[PDB]
């Protein structure tokens, strides 16, 4: 599914990503942008082997279990397919988890690069939230 930019933002706060951690939504729907372009099927392979799964490309090497990534673990205790789905839960479970692990959204590259520091707010600006 391709989420529309207000569409993911209602899902996010839906799921409680609003301020979670201090960051707030438009944090979120950027690093989506960036990472996904609001796509819930994207995948990318790493050099490493691992893979990128979902809106929030969240990675085999620690989160979820693909079968295919070596020495890996799985954190949010979930296929990566689950991160593929329609229904951004299991993303939005796991993304809870990742940025509760000290580094916050520095995890997500993208975010540092691309969302850090810049007006994240006009990610959500307009929309009936
Ligand atoms: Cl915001
Ligand atoms: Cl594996
Ligand atoms: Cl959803
Ligand atoms: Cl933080
Ligand atoms: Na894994």
């Amino acid at each position: 599914k391709v989420f529309g930019r207000c569409e993911l933002a209602a899902a996010m706060k839906r799921h409680g990503l609003d301020n979670y951690r201090g960051y707030s939504l438009g944090n979120w729907v950027c690093a989506a942008k960036f990472e996904s372009n609001f796509n819930t099927q994207a995948t990318n392979r790493n050099t490493d082997g691992s893979t990128d799964y979902g809106i929030l490309q969240i990675n085999s090497r620690w989160w979820c279990n693909d079968g295919r990534t070596p020495g890996s673990r799985n954190l949010c205790n979930i296929p990566c397919s689950a991160l593929l789905s329609s229904d951004i839960t299991a993303s939005v479970n796991c993304a809870k988890k990742i940025v509760s692990d000290g580094n916050g959204m520095n995890a997500w590259v993208a975010w540092r690069n691309r969302c850090k520091g810049t007006d994240v707010q006009a990610w959500i600006r307009g929309c009936r939230l």
